């Protein structure tokens, strides 16, 4: 601590960054003011590239329009690279996920890490004399309320982006799964009560149909995000940001990314509670509901062994409980309801965020920042983790099910054309009755013969 | 009173009731609320269509008797010209299994009243026999998921002209303040200026784009059913049914009705819900945010913030004017308190899936309407009531960007 | 329409108000003004009765203060005294649940109300000629910022109480439960997956249980409730209402209610509303959150006649098709669930509330008052319909449920002593391999006599 | 790194554990088994601490009656005092926040942490070398159910408390603007509409009278985290840690702990859920609520320089502007507000937890635990936040404030006990007309002298 730093200077005096440090001082500040938790701007689905992206793209952008100089120029989008490469200088935002002021510390941080990058490729030395000062270069014809905003939305849209990736893995997990039980009768049951004939393997695609909405949903809601501002400004109509930039800019920004971004709605209301968040998490939540039920229908399937829907099997993962083998825990899909509750639960944060917005900006976006981000990197996860760990073990035991419908009544439904409706009533509340089975009761009764009476039952 | 028939006994029901048995018996099963279906926003009038369209498919597939299909659009017509017969529907918003009260509760109406248009005395006469005929072809499973998915769509289109209508009123000042400097406040702080006009542009604006949302998302109910599944697959009605009974719910409702992704999951809990009723809680956090600051910017006179005059409703502090207090930009957020809240509702039913089947739909269902009405009133209580009637304070509005501290950032050269 | 009316005239020029109407001039615009939803002050849990009271007390101690005449303080009590009973002359109170003006609207609405309905008892011709002023008589020494809380506070409470005894009885149905299933043996299990043997009548004693702790949470949470704030605040230490008269007031508000009121500690707060609200809603919440649960076991339990657990019949009361019995829908319980999930639901519509504070005074009590109301009212009833339409009739299926136990593959744990426990590891083990049962895993192998077998099991 | 091993075994298998790691081979499997976050058991509130704290307590139990012997119940509290040192052997937890088994994983862990301490004292060599046995011993008359419950609550009574320090640390900032701001005046805003004067003193003290409330709730709220349940049930009542060392081993965790811990009212469900939990969870959800708001006060009472309200000043913590000057963002009250709405999003993941506790045992306890503390953890740094790099230095421009409480044609009120309401209205009437004060309106309408009309305006 202490050791070997560098002096900068600023509005609030004079400051000595840690030296080899690429943040300057405005973030040495923020690390301090802020400190809340331990989560730190550290990322696993993007933002700093996001962030070093918008940069990029603002970058080659302000070149084009010449409204910075090409020598710094080149500078700053190549810097990016050492920053997009292998992150040649990534995690050099040790700011607090939490932090306050809609973002400037961010935008801050991500200008100073990179002006550095630029200065040091030029050979300068950085900090104290900046040939390439991040302000009037590297975050020229920008602020906060429009640079910080697009790098959380190339982030999310490309975080998103990983999401449904995963919904797809564990899809095929759920589809191989069906091909596999495609033939093994269980009797499904609404309100926990009996219903009609199934088979595991029509249980099991539903659950993969059910997710193929959720990406449809996702993969929809997400090009809200697209809409990216660059070039804006805080108030109203704008500063000089306005003018043929801004779109110039983006149309860069879409250039990196590779993402379809465009010019947002406009140029006025925006960064003012913009809840395309509200929207693009609300479908986070959404799969927060399904894949948890997902999860649900699971570990009550293979509830109670020996005693209790015996339909499937979940791997095995904890230990045996040998003297009393009475055991299986539901494991896995446990920890996913518990990732479900969990986003469900941050959705009620952003909106609240949102709800918060205050005249002219709203500032709670970083709150948003993290909750939507935790979201997405949770349900990831709980996405292979029940892929790779439950649903791939996955077993049914075909005796059970297959005898959960050949002893129920409604099979009965199938001998009425055959023994007359009348029969078949009088043959379901004898079931209903001395506890024996439609196959029994008509058997019993003389109504029909084995050969003739085993010739169906067989689902349709 | 008359007696009909029911397997769990005969039950009575009172001769000028419309309804039968099973409504009859449900109303005493569940007895949570004093509203029963109050439909305000449609709903009724989205499960008799449903019925209608039953009977238009079945009859064009020679499911039923011409003559009873026939009385059932009939009575379904009835019900609809003008809203008529509704009232029959005496079940409790709380209520149990799919809602399979509602659906039955339809068929056995439009029974006594396609009956009466026959000759046939009302109640037990079956010779027009609801689950028979009217319920022909379609079950809980699937007839109440959409009535409730096409009665939410035309509550959203009710509700976005609401709005509309809203946006009428920012856009009508934005373009009347729009001649009225004003200091803009980001963080609360300070920024550049803008006209007090510009101000209220990004509120119509800002409910623009929420029209653009409500309407984008509602589109997603489209995607109903109509003789589907009770499990996996799904019994018999994959026939021309289906289809030709969306054909028919589409051309009677009006609505682009269309034939969903495929049998499995749907009535099963459904993401269309949460997000519809995302759509409606994104709204109440925007326009919740739009009347926070309308009671920030009409804030207490001379001492607080003041740049535009909001509309006066009650008392005058006699002795000294000294207060307008916001009343009505408070209630719409109260109002959108109460649809956000119902997100939590709407969550936790469309979570507790039980296998093949969702049995919370009721309740997602009280909440969705719940909230759309509140909100469609909303909108228009601050419309009326309100954003129509509030005048600038221009000087002042004026006035903070003339004493502006740093004006010198453009008077820099 | 417009058949026959009383002139009124309040700052704001003049209204018409239907003469019958007791509810004069702001109330009249007041209904207007807000137009959300059909529910107005229609509160069955007694939220009238709470204002009406606030009014009846406040009067006291101010004819004791003797701030106002005796003969006008005696017509708001005399009156008050009407309205109360059964719920005599209230009925006037008709602005939406949802209401700006922080409670001013209702404040009024009851200011107004007793000082007509105590016109009327003073002869008088009530209306614009106000004998008691329903603010220089009535709305004496107070202001919303007090009264309107106080009597939400006061209403809320006794509406819990309700709720309690509702709750209670709920508990009394699972009792005769536990009584009855007593002797069923059933196999208990946690995750999912089977534990051990316990007595179906224990699951109902858990239930009794759980609500009995629940109760205690909420009428714990409750009596915070009871310390209020009579004519004080609106900025701090509160407005010219001290010496006698505020405690007094509290005080007297303790002889009508019926309620250990308290003044509150200090009297800063309160205007922006109060975290008790939070508190109380939140052991309607857990009251929710608990209830659910129930429910879904109450399903669980019944699910699936001969396919699922199928362990409680839970009372059958609806549908009915014959040819296939395969049924048999969990239907009250699953409108408990609803009732759940809205109270659930509520704790964000209060929260929401809470938060929204701004400066000296919170501006939405309101929407926490009827969210409150709406909460604490429908899970009442909540609980009486499953306690009379579905619990009061449950029956279990004690073969299946013993046969549940009898049959797991782990009650070796028993007769390891005697078979030794090494022996047993490897019935239970054969048990698994076989789908046979402990006794004759056991039997077959011939490690333990039927009769030393037979004689040992339960417990 | 990987770069040394030892081969444990467990009922499926053996897997080599590091030479470093006390964890066997569960702590390992559980490693692998879930992976949701970047968040294994770090525990900063307090958790694992609690854990050692149960087991030890277990021990001293164990010891006494010897269901293990004495000895290596030493080695067992004795591995319990290593951790507990100053929280030394902590590191040895690295199974995720988010994690199935309801526990079982935490439970396991701390079992073999403790086991392997043991032993190794005792002079074993870490690893299966099981003279000390992490279940057999350890785990003695304890499950899951009960160990990883009690311990839980333990943790979080411990943790509250650094907050109620926090909350109270925070106070004394608050009050200390209190007896500063004291001739401060103001005007006090109700529908953020200019009421009446007061000084802005007691605003802070206004907020602290918030946060003292919001302790005492939490004092009592986290009573309920006493009520322990360690050594009972199985499914439906006890098993047979049911003896005394059901209510000793909860005797001696109150003597190792120093907390009152008492045993259930009764036994269960708890452990199918405990609502205690909902309640707690909950108070601290009101804590972000009512701090949020004061938070959100902070903001406003400060906005904009005279474009905003400017009545306080908050430090400057971020460079400022260089062109063109007028900023002083709320940095820091933005944050707080930031970690307030988490708290009230972790209540959901709190309730749907609470929801889903499913018959004989709930298992979403993980989340609540890893939600419960979230919460405990960023509210005690707001307000440590908050208090250290704002509200400790705030400043308070006493003329803008003073010129708002002189400013609204309220003060006439005062006066008016002394001209008349006549003459009080039409100064209130001319200010209206003109736009003067009442100083100058009472001035020039000769009605008071300048020695009287400022005889009086301060309070
Ligand atoms: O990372 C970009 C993409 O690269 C492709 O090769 C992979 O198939 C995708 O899973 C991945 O998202
Ligand atoms: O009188 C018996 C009780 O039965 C319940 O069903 C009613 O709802 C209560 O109001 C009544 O007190």
């Amino acid at each position: 601590m202490s050791n070997n730093i560098r002096i900068e200077e600023d509005l609030l005096g004079t400051r000595e960054v840690p030296a080899d440090a690429y943040y300057g001082v405005h973030t040495l500040r923020a690390i301090e003011n802020f400190y809340i938790s331990n989560n730190k701007i550290s990322d696993i689905p993007e933002f700093v590239r996001g962030m070093v992206m918008v940069k990029k793209a603002a970058a080659m952008a302000n070149k084009e329009l010449q409204t910075i100089p090409k020598s710094v120029a080149n500078a700053i989008i190549a810097a990016c690279d050492e920053v997009l490469n292998n992150g040649k200088c990534m995690d050099q935002f040790p700011v607090d996920v939490y932090q306050g002021g809609a973002g400037t510390s961010v935008n801050m941080n991500t200008n100073e890490v990179l002006a550095n990058i630029g200065l040091e490729l030029m050979g300068h030395q950085k900090g104290e004399y900046q040939y390439l000062n991040p302000n009037d270069h590297v975050n020229k014809c920008q602020s906060t309320n429009d640079a910080y905003p697009t790098g959380f939305r190339i982030a999310v849209y490309s975080s998103l982006i990983k999401l449904v990736d995963a919904i797809n893995q564990l899809r095929e997990g759920f589809e191989r799964k069906a091909v596999e039980f495609q033939d093994i009768l269980k009797m499904g049951r609404t309100q926990l009560q009996d219903a009609v004939p199934m088979t595991l393997g029509q249980e099991f695609r539903a659950f993969s149909i059910l997710l193929k909405e959720e990406v449809k949903n996702i993969q929809r809601t997400a090009e809200l995000l697209l809409e990216v501002n660059l070039g804006a400004t805080a108030i109203g109509t704008g500063l000089n940001t306005p003018k043929e930039y801004s779109p110039l800019a983006v149309k860069k920004l879409a250039e990196v990314t590779g993402f379809p971004c465009v010019p947002a709605e406009d140029l006025i209301e925006a960064t003012s509670d913009c809840g395309a968040y509200v929207m693009v998490h609300g479908a986070l939540k959404r799969l927060a509901v399904k894949m948890s039920k997902i999860c649900n229908d699971l570990r009550l399937l293979s509830s109670g062994p020996r005693a209790g829907l015996n339909e499937i099997n979940l791997p095995e993962l904890q230990a045996g409980s040998s003297i009393m083998p009475a055991k299986v825990n539901p494991v896995v899909p446990e920890v996913v309801n518990q990732v479900c509750f969990k986003v469900i639960g941050n959705d009620t944060t952003v909106t609240m965020a949102a709800e918060a917005g205050q005249l002219q900006l709203n500032v709670m976006e970083p709150v948003i920042g993290q909750a939507m981000f935790e979201s997405v990197h949770i349900l990831t996860n709980a996405c292979y983790n029940l892929l790779e760990k439950c649903i791939n073990g996955i077993t049914a035991n075909k005796e059970v099910c297959e005898g959960y419908v050949y002893n129920s009544i409604g099979i009965v439904t199938y001998l009425n054309p055959f023994i007359g409706h009348h029969n078949g009533d009088i043959v379901g509340k004898i079931c209903a009755e001395t506890g024996k089975s439609v196959r029994e009761v008509v058997l019993e009764r003389g109504l029909l013969t084995e050969a003739e009476l085993d010739d169906i039952f067989s689902v349709q």
